[PDB]
This record gives structure tokens, sequence and C-alpha cells, in this order.
């Protein structure tokens, strides 16, 4: 059960106050422009992006130059969430699905109200998280090197910029302490298991993103329960029901554990009772592309967890967002499963 063909990709949520740079960070990693396409420049839905470990290794190379950091995960599913205050339901849903998280804090503003909301969500579930202390390019006089590691860029800054960085860092540390979190600049953290690491980033220049990606792998590998590194019983959650061209009424699903297969008999909650149907198409986006954006879909015979998938199947009208989804196995009674899922 701990075999290479049984590794699980964990789930990381991004959380943070409105406009702190959650989507912009993911756009820099993906090399996409989702944020520019958003109405109002604000995220209004949960979005999912799968990052294969190959891509993570490449995007952390500048802080792993000798190639010796050991990557154990096969990849990571990252769930983007709204910061706008009206979407607390979606932050709660995203937080409930993740195994680890990134909390984005604008270094220029510190902790803000939806930061405090997000901290309550993280606290409640004992979720391991790192803080992306974002927007460092706004420190006055910041000199960038695109996609550099933070420490190498920080060493090239003038004294005023270094002073300003430390002043803002010390303020944010105090704010975290007021909320009951002891936090450390990531390379000053001597207790990774119990203290929150602060990793300075810019989504505009890419600086510090290599450090942030390395740290979330370290969260998976060193803080997340080790059992969650491997696949066990299926767990899946409906995010949305949506009509799309050619496929009809589909569901978007976060596959949290186990394996889904084309043709599977699935059961889930509907407005009038359980829905029982068969997967006609099991779809994902391309790697490093979003689920919440229309694009061309990849069809799979099999999808291993975690992933964001789109399922086409008859009868999904009235599927309920937040519903669990189960697969009828050989030893299952299809009617008995209907009752379990609700
Ligand atoms: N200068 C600078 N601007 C940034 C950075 N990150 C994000 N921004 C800007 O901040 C604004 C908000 O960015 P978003 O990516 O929408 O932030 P978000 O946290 O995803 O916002 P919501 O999802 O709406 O809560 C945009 O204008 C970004 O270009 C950064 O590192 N530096
Ligand atoms: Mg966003
Ligand atoms: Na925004």
């Amino acid at each position: 059960h701990m075999n290479k063909d049984n590794l699980r990709s964990p789930i990381c949520c991004i959380l943070g106050h409105v406009n702190t740079g959650k989507t912009k960070l993911l756009d820099k990693i993906r090399q996409t422009n989702v944020q520019e396409g958003e109405a109002g420049g604000i995220t209004q839905q949960i979005g999912a992006t799968y990052f294969p470990v190959e891509a993570i290794k490449q995007k952390t190379a500048v802080v792993n130059k000798d190639g010796k950091f050991e990557f154990k995960v096969p990849g990571l599913l990252i769930i983007d969430t709204p910061g706008h205050e009206s979407f607390s339901n979606l932050r709660s849903r995203g937080s409930s699905l993740c195994n680890i998280a990134i909390l984005v804090v604008d270094i220029m503003h510190g902790l803000e109200p939806q930061t405090i909301e997000s901290l309550r969500l993280l606290r409640e579930r004992k979720t391991p998280f790192v803080v992306a202390l974002n927007k460092i390019d706004r420190l006055y006089g910041w000199k960038k090197i695109e996609n550099n590691g933070f420490r190498e860029s920080f060493a090239l800054q003038n004294k005023a910029v270094q002073n300003e960085f430390r002043n803002r860092l010390d303020q944010v540390k105090l704010q975290f302490a007021e909320q009951g979190f002891n936090s450390e600049l990531f390379y000053e953290n001597k207790n990774f298991a119990r203290y929150v690491s602060l990793v300075p980033t810019s989504a505009h220049t890419g600086e510090g993103i290599p450090d942030m990606l390395k740290l979330i792998v370290q969260l998976c590998q060193e803080r997340m329960a080790s059992s969650l590194m491997y696949l066990s019983e299926l767990q899946a959650t409906v995010l949305e029901v949506k009509a799309i061209e050619g496929f009809g009424v589909t569901i978007d699903v976060i596959l949290s554990n186990g394996i889904l297969r084309e043709g599977d008999r699935i059961v889930l909650c509907g407005l009038e009772g359980p829905i029982k149907t068969n997967i006609r198409a099991l779809l994902t986006p391309a790697p490093m592309r979003e689920l919440r954006i229309k694009g061309q879909y990849i069809h799979h015979k099999e999808v291993k967890a975690a992933q964001g998938v789109k399922i086409s199947a008859p009868g999904l009208e009235g599927a309920i967002a937040g519903s669990r989804l189960l697969v009828v196995g050989p030893d299952d009674d299809e009617e008995e499963l209907e009752e379990e899922v609700e």
C-alpha cells in the first residue's frame, strides 16, 4: 500500500484577504493570465490546478541547485479560493478539502479581516500552512531578478529596502503572535513542526515563489500525516454542477482520495434524493491549467487522487454542491450505497 504506484498527490488550499495576490501567484507558476480575465479582478469560485512533481522540481531548481532535495510526492493539487468577504462559504469548502495550505498576506498591509477568518479555518482543522508574505516588489526601491530565490535577491537590495523589509516583517510577526501563532522568517525557523514559516514573495516578479513551492512540498512530506502520502479509500466532493457544450449537465469534483475510472457507477446527493449514474467521461484540464476555466479537456480511463475532475454522466441535474460522491464496488449493494452517501 506504500508502493510507488500507490502515491497520492496532496491538496493545498490558497487562502487570504481580498486582492492579496492568491491568483496572481498561481498565474506566475502556471504562466497563465486567469486574474486578468476575472470580472472585477476578483475570484468568485473555487479553482483547481494540478502541478506534476516534474514541474515543481523545475520551478524550485534555483533553491535546490545541486538537485539533492528529495521530492517524494507525485504532484500537488492546488485549490484557489476567493478572498472577497461575500464568499466565506467557498473559503470554508476549500479549507475543508485541503491537507496543507498557503496563507497569503500582503506585506504592505499585514493581517486583514479575511486573513483572520482564514486563520480560524486553519486553526480549526490543525492544517499545516506556510505564509506567502506577498508583494515584496512594493518595498520602495526593490531591485528584481525574475523568478529568483528570495535570499539571493534580498542580498542585492539597498540598505533602505532591507530596513523596510525587516520593519514590515517584525510588524507581521507581532500580528501573528496576537492571533496565537508564532512565526519565523522561513530560513530562521528552527521549529518547522510547530512554528509558521513566512516566505516573502512577489507574484509580479516571481521572486520567492521557488522558496514557497519548496516549503509546501516540505509541509506535505514533514507535517502532513504520512498516511496521506498514499492512496486509500475513495473520497470525493462535488464543487459545482454546470451545463457545458456537448457534454450537457456535468459536475466538477475534487477527488480527494482513491481512484476514479471511466464507466464507474457513482452515487451522490441530489435535490430529490440520491443520484445513481455511470461516468461517461472522466475529464481533467491540461496539467497546470485551471478547472474553473473553460479549455479543451483531457479524457482519462483513470484518475488517481488528488485531482480536480469534470464528470459527464446522465442524470446529474440537481446534484448538490458539497455532496460526497461514492463508487459502487463489486462487494457493494448499489441501493445500500445510495443511503450511505446522503
Ligand atoms: N505589485 C504587486 N502586485 C500584486 C502582486 N500580487 C498581486 N498583485 C496585484 O494585486 C491585485 C490583486 O491580485 P489577485 O491575484 O486578484 O489577488 P487575489 O488574492 O487572488 O484576489 P481575490 O481572489 O479577489 O481575493 C492585482 O492587481 C495584482 O496584479 C505582487 O506580488 N506585487
Ligand atoms: Mg483570486
Ligand atoms: Na482579486
